[PDB]
């Protein structure tokens, strides 16, 4: 059996590493595993409480803005997995934007990938393209795929243009993905067996050669959906 397909079975809980930053400063970090995902804050999902800025900030202006955001969070930013997709939904009143990027806090650039919807779930990450890109990476014909989700949380009033200053940023890393990339990087330059920890419930680190890992990655692709051109 392909051990990597365990990543997809419904009963497998993915571990998520959550790191919060206030004006670029790390002020919180926690790693969580929950069947119903998490909620950045009677509702489903493991609640992850962002800390009061008084514990790390000194600027009254930024402290005030952060407290405003803590005030609109309400139900919170929900993030969970369903099949090959990671979904997000803004349950509270804070306009929240997202982007998949590197492990480093992203610059404003061309803006976020999108705004997390409130009335319905919104897809924020598809494991399909990620694995395809990971394979391309192992082939040496592509860059390492990104897996870090960044959530910029603004106020309820849509005129603070939060993505510009990115005062409240929360990075969510599904650790299985970080591990898969590291395994490709390390294994790609090694003729020996290397260990990869999938960081999913009831699992043990896997010892695989580069050839084994590549074969499992290729087979993993068959366990996910890829929309065809013009397919209904």
């Amino acid at each position: 059996e392909n051990p990597l397909k365990r990543l997809l079975v419904p009963g497998e809980e993915w571990e998520f590493e959550v790191t919060a930053f206030y004006r670029g400063r790390q002020v919180f970090q926690q790693t969580i595993s929950c069947p119903e995902g998490l909620r950045l804050v009677t509702l489903p999902g493991w609640p992850v409480t962002l800390p009061d800025p008084g514990m790390s900030l000194t600027d009254r202006g930024v402290m005030s803005y952060v407290r405003h955001v803590l005030s609109c969070l309400g139900g919170g930013l929900a993030l969970w997995r369903a099949g090959q997709w990671l979904w997000a939904q803004r349950l509270g009143h804070c306009h929240t934007y997202w982007a998949v990027s590197e492990e480093l806090l992203p610059n404003s650039g061309h803006g976020p990938d999108g705004e997390v919807p409130k009335d319905k779930e919104g897809g924020v990450f598809d494991l399909g393209p990620f694995i395809v890109d990971l394979i391309t990476f192992t082939e040496g014909s592509g860059r390492s795929p990104r897996y870090a989700l960044w959530f910029c949380v603004g106020e309820s009033w849509p005129q603070d243009q939060p993505w510009t200053k990115r005062l409240v940023m929360v990075k969510v890393v599904p650790t299985c993905l970080r591990a898969l990339v590291e395994m490709a990087r390390v294994g790609g330059a090694s003729s020996l067996e290397n260990t990869v920890d999938l960081h999913i419930s009831n699992s043990h680190p896997l010892s695989l050669t580069s050839d084994q890992y590549k074969a499992y990655l290729q087979d993993l692709v068959e366990g996910m959906d890829f929309q065809g051109p013009g397919e209904s």
